[PDB]
């Protein structure tokens, strides 16, 4: 097994460069490799593995989820590599 | 097995690169690669894996989402490598 | 088993690769690659593998889900490198 | 297995590289990489793993979730390196 | 095994190396690696973890979470090297 990546470079280029190689209870995750180059903007999340018998037995739940407001996100150039060029974020 | 990817580079590209190589209970999951170059804008999730037996006897449970509100997401050359070019948000 | 990608190059062009080569309970999912250059905007989910027996005897249950509001997602030039060219949002 | 990866560079690129080699009870995850490269802006959660046996008889819970408010992410080139260049967040 | 990564540089880039070899109770994980160039802003949480047995019997709680105000995030050049470049946040 041999991997050859960009062997020679001239000229100032912009690079990304992600490589693997690999060989050989609620929840049960083994072995893994999560969130290379990974992006994550506004996420939620609400009740989550509450555990082994919640509520068991004459629950009463109520359960409101309010989202709203004035939010902005301004992004140039997520995950862009770039070169020779110009970005600009103007208000 | 044998890889080659970009030799020989010359004059400033703009490059993203992923290369994987590979060889050989409510939730279970093994060995995987979850995310390369993964981007998630704007998720949401209720109530995910409560678990082993909820709300199992007699249970009175009232759910309401609500998602409103002005909310903006503005992005230019998201996961857009580029050269000699330009980028401009302007409000 | 032999790959060549991009042998020679010369002129700064913009690129976007991804190379995978391979070879050899509620939820169970293994071995697999999940998310080469995925984007996901805006995703919703309710009541995701909420267990083992919810709800199992005289429940009572009320489900009400709004979506709605003012919300914008202006994007330029998604998964979509350029070179030599123009990109604006102007508002 | 040999890899090689930018043998040679002259120029001044800007570059972002991740390499990884491998070779070979509510929550259990082992033998795990984990966020190589990982962003993570404005991301929420609520009651995660309460335990073994929350709320087990007669349990009487209100829930309210508010998300709201004038809030701002101004971000540019995140994850882009770049060369020759310009970048600018006027306001 | 052998890796080889920049073996002869010339002409002051701008670089982000990560490499990672590697060679062979509520919560529990086990060798594992976690963060490498991990960024976060903005992370909220709430009743993580309460503990074995919480709110067994009999319990009235009342939960809310209020989020809101004017809060401003300013970022450039985000894990995002650059060289020969001009980078500027005026206001």
């Amino acid at each position: 097994l041999m991997v050859k990546v960009l062997d020679a470079v001239r000229g100032s280029p912009a690079i990304n460069v992600a490589m693997h190689v690999f060989r050989k209870g609620l929840t049960t995750e083994e072995e893994f490799v999560e969130g290379i180059y990974k992006v994550e903007i506004d996420t939620k999340s609400y009740w989550k593995a509450l555990g082994i018998s919640p509520f068991h037995e004459h629950a009463e739940v109520v359960f409101t989820a309010n989202d709203s407001g004035p939010r902005r996100y301004t992004i140039a150039a997520l995950l862009s590599p770039y070169s020779y060029s110009t970005t600009a974020v103007v208000t």
